[PDB]
Parts: structure tokens; C-alpha cells; sequence
């Protein structure tokens, strides 16, 4: 078994997203479904997998959590 890198379940989705929003809007009013398709498009080699539905859910929950957990307000 491998140790704990730092990301659990799908922390990258949150960390990656928060970093994308902070750096820039990364789109005009990117919603859950929009951010998901965008995140996968830019990271088709990494995120781009055979989980369109699963990935969509992750981005949906990550979008709501990043706002409530981090709270950037723009």
C-alpha cells in the first residue's frame, strides 16, 4: 500500500479548480456542468477519462464546496 500523498478521493478537482478561478475567471460565469466540461477539456490527458458522468458529479460538488469552503467572492 502507498502512503498519503495529500489528495483524498478527488482533492485535485478542488485544488485545481480553486487555482484556476484564483488565477482568472477561466470563463464567463462557469457553472458546475460548464466547469466540468472545461476542466476535462483542458486536462483531457489527465482528467479526460472514461467517466463523463462521475467526473461531472465531482466538478458539481467541488464547485459548490470551493465557494463555501474557500469563499472567494468575486
Amino acid at each position: 500500500m502507498k502512503p498519503r500523498p495529500g489528495v483524498f478521493v478527488d482533492r485535485k478537482l478542488k485544488q485545481r479548480v480553486i487555482q484556476y478561478l484564483s488565477s482568472n475567471r477561466c470563463g464567463k460565469y462557469v457553472d458546475t456542468g460548464i466547469l466540468a466540461s472545461d476542466l476535462q477539456r483542458l486536462y483531457s490527458v489527465d482528467y479526460g477519462r472514461r467517466k463523463r458522468n462521475a467526473f461531472r458529479i465531482q466538478v458539481e460538488k467541488v464547485f459548490s464546496i470551493i465557494s463555501s469552503e474557500k469563499e472567494l467572492k468575486n
